[PDB]
């Protein structure tokens, strides 16, 4: 149960808040964070070639709309010890728009 998202608004959030550390396209490079291609339906810790924390790997969830919605509000609360430094997107609408963009761009 996430709010319906606007892909265009979500693309702007992604570029301004996430692209510093993440790519989305197939074959895109790892940066500080993992490439996100195939994210939806991917369990944590699965991007080929990225060195994840044990904390991320142990969370034992599948990335999809609902889990991203909670994670992105406050990453460290959801995965204590994660190496991702990002305070969170507090507004539910910003998370919804971003998630819709990610769903389209990581296919
Ligand atoms: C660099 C300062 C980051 C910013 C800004 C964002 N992310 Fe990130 N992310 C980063 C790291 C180093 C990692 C790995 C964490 C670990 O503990 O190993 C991550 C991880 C994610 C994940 C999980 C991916 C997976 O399990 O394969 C997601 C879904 C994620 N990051 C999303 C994401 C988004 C959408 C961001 C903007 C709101 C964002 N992150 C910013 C580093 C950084």
């Amino acid at each position: 149960g996430v709010p319906a998202g606007d892909v265009e608004k979500g693309k702007k959030i992604f570029v301004q808040r996430c692209a510093q550390c993440h790519t989305v396209e197939a074959g895109g490079k790892h940066k500080v964070g993992p490439n996100l291609h195939g994210l939806f339906g991917r369990k944590t810790g699965q991007a080929a070639g990225f060195a994840y924390t044990d904390a991320n790997k142990a969370k034992g969830i599948t990335w999809n709309e609902d889990t991203l919605f909670e994670y992105l509000e406050n990453p460290k609360k959801y995965i204590p010890g994660t190496k991702m430094i990002f305070a969170g997107l507090k507004k539910p609408n910003e998370r919804g728009d971003l998630i819709a963009y990610l769903k389209s761009a990581t296919k």
